[PDB]
This record gives C-alpha cells, structure tokens and sequence, in this order.
C-alpha cells in the first residue's frame, strides 16, 4: 500500500534521473511519472536525496547480479580467470548509461565521498573478497590479509570506471583503462 | 596588516579544526584564538567554509612537500626506487592526525565530491604523472598512456588512507595495506 507507492517512486526516479540526471529532474515530475501526489511522496521519502539514497540501493544490486551472471557465464575455468572476468563484467555494466549517470556520476555528489564508499562496500566486498579467497586457496594468488586487498582493488576499480565515465573520448578511455587493470591485476596473480 | 590577519585565521583554523574538527569549531573560537575581531575575520573571509578552502591549500602544499621530503630521503636511485618511497611516504603523511582529519574526513564533506576531486587532482596528479613517465623512460614500468595509471593508482592510493583512517586497528590496517601496496607496485615494476 505505502510498499507500492514506494516502489513506483523508486522506478520512476530511477528512469527519469537515470536518463536526465539527478539535479535535471524534480520530485514533482517523478510523482507525476509514477501516478502518485505530493502528499504521498513526501509521506514516503522527506525530500529528494532520501528517494535517490533508495534508487541508488536498487540499482547497486542489480549492479551486482548483473555482474555475478557475467563471471559465471564467462567460463572462467580457475580462480585467476574468474578475478580477470570480474574486472571486464565492471567495465561492461559500468558502462550502462543509467549505472553510469546513477552511480558514477550522480551518487558521489549526493551521498559524499564517505556515503558512496560506504554504498559500494556493502554491495561489493563479500563478491571481492570472495574471488580473493578462491585464487588464494588455488595458489594463484600469495597469501595475504583479503580485506585491505580488496578495499584497493575497490578502489582502484571505483576510480577505472569514473575516469571511463567522464573522459572526453570514452571508447578510447576504456580500451586504455582496461589494459590498465589487467597488468595491475596480471602483476598480483602467478602463472 | 590585513595580510597578517589571513595568515593568523588560516594557521588558527588550521590548529583547530585539526584537533577537534571542522563541526566542532566556530568561526568566533578562531577569531579569538588568531587575536582578530569578527569584523577583521569576515573582511578576509565571507564565511566558515570559504575559510576551509584556505585551509585546505595550504595543508594539501605541506602534503606534497612533505612527500618530496621523503622521497629525497629515501635515497632513491631509481625511478622504481622513487616509486616505492612515495607509496610509503603517502602511507607515512596520510597518517599525521590533521592530514587525516582535515583532508581525509572533513575535505570531501565541506567542499562536496566535485570541489574535493579537483583539489585532490591539482595537487596529486602532476606528481604521479611524472613518476611514471620517469619510470617508463628508464624501461622500469612498460610504456604506456601515462593519464589512466595516473587516476588508477590515484584511486588505488586515496582508498588505501581512508580505509587506514576508519579503521578499527589503524595500525594494523597501515602495514597491511602496506603490504597490499607494495605487491601490487612490485607485480607491475620491471626492478
Ligand atoms: O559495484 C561495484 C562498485 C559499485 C559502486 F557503487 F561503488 F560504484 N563494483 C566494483 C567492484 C567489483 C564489483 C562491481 C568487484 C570486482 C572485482 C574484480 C576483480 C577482482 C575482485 C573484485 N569488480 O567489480
Ligand atoms: O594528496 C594526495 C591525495 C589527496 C586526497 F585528497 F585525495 F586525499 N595524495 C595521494 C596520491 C599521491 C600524492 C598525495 C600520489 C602518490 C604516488 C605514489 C606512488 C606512485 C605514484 C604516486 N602518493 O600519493
């Protein structure tokens, strides 16, 4: 009941700021596109920034199925490969304009730094420190500590696909920061 | 005269904010520590935030400089040498409690991501830019566009401090990520 009028909030934001942009769409024209009032919504979420704290959780776990589907259809035969999949599966659902204006673009500024660390933390470290433990275990990986591992490797992947997201030549950009990535990881794993 | 009066305000805002933080400090409590009145204080700075900014410059200036000093300490006769005391050097300077509270954790809360991420360039990408070209020159790191190594081991950096600076056992995430650091600097470094 209040459940509905949430969700058709959170879809409509999500379309609406995925394609113009957070700062471009009002709460207004979001109520309008999801068929509810003012007085509902507010009701629902106090003001803009609170709606887009909830988009953003949506679309960080479709981030994150999207990306475990993509390392499980990879082929990935050893651990080392699945760590190689995982970095390409990022830069192909980083590069999904919504994901890119949502969360590359849009939820730095509204959530701060520390918020946005925080957002991609909780979706990203279990899946991380996962494919960490496995070239471990499989000797392709030296044995180390996997949590101060994986907050770099988040970190350096975090910042890979936000210089994509706002360089000048994309495409160039990408081909550029994925070689990048691959001899930073290459140089970690053995073989 | 008037000249002095900065000077004071900064260097007292400076002190202040970073032992007890930004929130915590009022722009009265600095005026009286500087030995200004609050009309002298408002001449040289409209508001609290605009005062920060100053801040900010000069504590980011004495971060690269304090790097530098490192380095040049470190006896590095190599560029991969040189590459390697920055890494620990930025481990070391991140570490002073005033970098960390005024750069790691009120910066990108008073400037906001855009303002914070342009500061964090000026100062930071200059410096890197060059220790890979250098690298590159002497055959140490494999050549390569200089700009995406830049902002991946920017990003790979900036995450290493704020993870060792809201940390449980700072001290124990320090030599961890330490470690982390230099595997991923030795696995890509041709010396
Ligand atoms: O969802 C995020 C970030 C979400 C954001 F909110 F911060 F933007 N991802 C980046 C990190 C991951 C998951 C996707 C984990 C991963 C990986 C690759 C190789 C070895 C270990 C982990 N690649 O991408
Ligand atoms: O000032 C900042 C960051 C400011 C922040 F606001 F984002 F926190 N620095 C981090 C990156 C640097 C310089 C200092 C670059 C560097 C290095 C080391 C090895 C090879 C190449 C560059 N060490 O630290």
């Amino acid at each position: 009941r209040s459940a509905a009028t949430r969700e058709a909030l959170i879809t409509g934001a999500r379309k609406l700021w995925g394609l113009r942009g957070y700062a471009e769409v009002g709460t207004p024209e979001i109520a309008t596109e999801a068929g509810v009032t003012r007085g509902a919504m507010y009701h629902q979420f106090a003001d803009k920034a609170a709606l887009f704290r909830d988009v953003v959780e949506v679309v960080e776990q479709d981030v994150m199925a999207r990306m475990a589907t993509l390392v499980a259809a990879s082929g990935a035969a050893t651990p080392a490969d699945a760590i190689r999949a995982a970095v390409d599966a990022w830069l192909e659902v980083s590069g999904d304009p919504e994901v890119r204006q949502l969360i590359l673009l849009d939820a730095p500024v509204v959530l701060g730094w520390a918020g946005f660390r925080d957002v991609a933390q909780r979706y990203s470290l279990g899946m991380t420190e996962q494919l960490i433990t496995e070239a471990i275990r499989a000797g392709q990986l030296a044995r180390q500590p996997v949590r101060p591992l994986a907050q770099v490797l988040i970190g350096a992947l975090d910042e890979a696909a936000m210089f994509i997201a706002t360089a000048d030549d994309p495409k160039r950009a990408r081909r550029e920061t994925r070689q990048v990535l691959r001899r930073l990881i290459d140089g970690m794993l053995n073989g």
